[PDB]
């Protein structure tokens, strides 16, 4: 898979309007998966104690972890799919420490998606969308060969 220069520029600018309010996203994108996909709150040992939504918005070691979560993507989409050193060290504590499947990366694929919908309606587009779309795709695929290459199957 490769990105036009469009699309990239599509998501940088989509990821600039994060930029503005990272915490504010973070929060609401780990929120989000945890209420989709609860599952994924039980690979939280800090967090898997917090049962509901309004738990989880006044947490602020939650709001933390967003915050540590979207910095690291956002310096990853920033290298426009040049990001193999970017992903090495995320792939191996997520591989061989918290032993994430790479399903889990598509529920916070569609989770992120979700959250840039709610928080900037007239923003994020039709075309945005396929471009960031594309640009986590992309990502998940080659943490995939990543994981593949440490002996996992992810
Ligand atoms: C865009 C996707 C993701 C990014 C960029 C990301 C990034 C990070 C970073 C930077 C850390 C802290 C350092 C480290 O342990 O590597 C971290 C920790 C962690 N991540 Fe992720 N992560 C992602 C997705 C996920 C998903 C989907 C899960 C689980 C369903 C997960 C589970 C964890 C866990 C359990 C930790 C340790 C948290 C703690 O207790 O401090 N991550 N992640």
């Amino acid at each position: 898979m490769v990105l036009s220069e469009g699309e990239w520029q599509l998501v940088l600018h989509v990821w600039a309007k994060v930029e503005a309010d990272v915490a504010g996203h973070g929060q609401d994108i780990l929120i989000r998966l945890f209420k989709s996909h609860p599952e994924t709150l039980e690979k939280f040992d800090r967090f898997k104690h917090l049962k509901t939504e309004a738990e989880m918005k006044a947490s602020e070691d939650l709001k933390k972890h967003g915050v540590t979560v979207l910095t690291a993507l956002g310096a990853i989409l920033k290298k426009k799919g040049h990001h193999e050193a970017e992903l090495k060290p995320l792939a191996q504590s997520h591989a061989t420490k918290h032993k994430i499947p790479i399903k889990y990366l598509e529920f916070i694929s569609e989770a992120i998606i979700h959250v840039l919908h709610s928080r900037h309606p007239g923003n994020f587009g039709a075309d945005a969308q396929g471009a960031m779309n594309k640009a986590l795709e992309l990502f998940r695929k080659d943490i995939a060969a990543k994981y593949k290459e440490l002996g996992y199957q992810g």
